[PDB]
């Protein structure tokens, strides 16, 4: 027996939001930066506006409407025009992959380990909601402030095993298309590796079709220069063949929290008006 999903889908008036500029474009479509000004209440909310694809943006709106956690992106509503528009919280510092690349010379160990805690909290919450993300990656973690990140992009999420980006996927997902919370743990491991390498590309150069063979042979991603064996062992554990031998998200929270209390012991880095944010509306 499953519980009824009593989330609210808010439908917004087009005249309530002003597109300020284009943040980005691609196959997906066009994402704009804007404000949402609900009629009456004196409030201006910074928002991102994302303009069968309709069925897919609706599937994603369904998922984002059903999650509410400090480390998961919040859905504000949809607007029913020509194409369906997703209206989400504007995350001013962009995705975490671009952020660590753009600020390599300024990311301390405190930030890196705190991001690992926060991402783990967000994923643990998703697991509580019996939700498999299926696309966890540094590109899909947004930065509200350098101190606060949130998991985004639920275009592949599935509400529960469940029967694609190859270099972030567990071996079971590449071979048998099986996805669990524990295959999300594998993707968490690759995401942490991305952050610890300040944005390197996993298996850079290796063709995606070769990835399945490499993993079967026992090879894994290398140990990042800044990583003590303590941190790298955590990543390696996320890449075990036996899915139930990988750590749980609730455990990853615990481990990385301990490390975040003495960060320089685990990461060795050289030189180590009426505007309302959505979290307060
Ligand atoms: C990693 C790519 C990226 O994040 N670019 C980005 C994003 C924001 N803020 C933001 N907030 C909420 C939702 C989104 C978003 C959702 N989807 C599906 C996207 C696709 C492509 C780009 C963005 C999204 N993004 C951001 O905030 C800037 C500001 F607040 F001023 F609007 N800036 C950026 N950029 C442009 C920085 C990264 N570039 C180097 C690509």
């Amino acid at each position: 027996g499953e519980a009824p999903n009593q989330a609210l889908l808010r439908i917004l008036k087009e005249t309530e939001f002003k597109k300020i500029k284009v943040l980005g474009s691609g196959a997906f479509g066009t994402v704009y930066k804007g404000l949402w000004i609900p009629e009456g209440e004196k409030v201006k909310i910074p928002v991102a506006i994302k303009e069968k694809a309709n069925k897919e943006i609706l599937d994603e709106a369904y998922v984002m409407a059903s999650v509410d956690n400090p480390h998961v992106c919040r859905l504000l509503g949809i607007c029913l025009t020509s194409t369906v528009q997703l209206i989400t919280q504007l995350m001013p510092f962009g995705c975490l992959l671009d952020y660590v690349r753009e600020h390599k010379d300024n990311i301390g160990s405190q930030y890196l380990l705190n991001w690992c805690v926060q991402i783990a909290k967000g994923m643990n919450y998703l697991e509580d909601r019996r939700l498999v993300h299926r696309d966890l990656a540094a590109r899909n973690v947004l930065v509200k402030t350098p101190q606060h990140v949130k998991i985004t992009d639920f275009g592949l999420a599935k509400l529960l095993e469940y029967h694609v980006p190859i270099k972030w996927m567990a071996l079971e997902s590449i071979l048998h298309r099986i996805y669990t919370h524990q295959s999300d743990v594998w993707s968490y491991g690759v995401t942490v590796w991305e952050l610890m390498t300040f944005g390197s590309k996993p298996y850079d150069g290796i063709p995606a079709s070769e990835i399945s063979s490499i993993l079967e042979k026992g090879e894994r991603l290398p140990q990042p220069p800044i990583c003590t064996i303590d941190v790298y062992m955590i990543m390696v554990k996320c890449w075990m063949i036996d899915a139930d031998s990988r750590p749980k998200f609730r455990e990853l929270i615990i481990e990385f929290s301990k490390m975040a209390r003495d960060p320089q012991r685990y990461l060795v880095i050289q030189g180590d008006d009426d505007v309302v944010d959505a979290d307060e509306y």
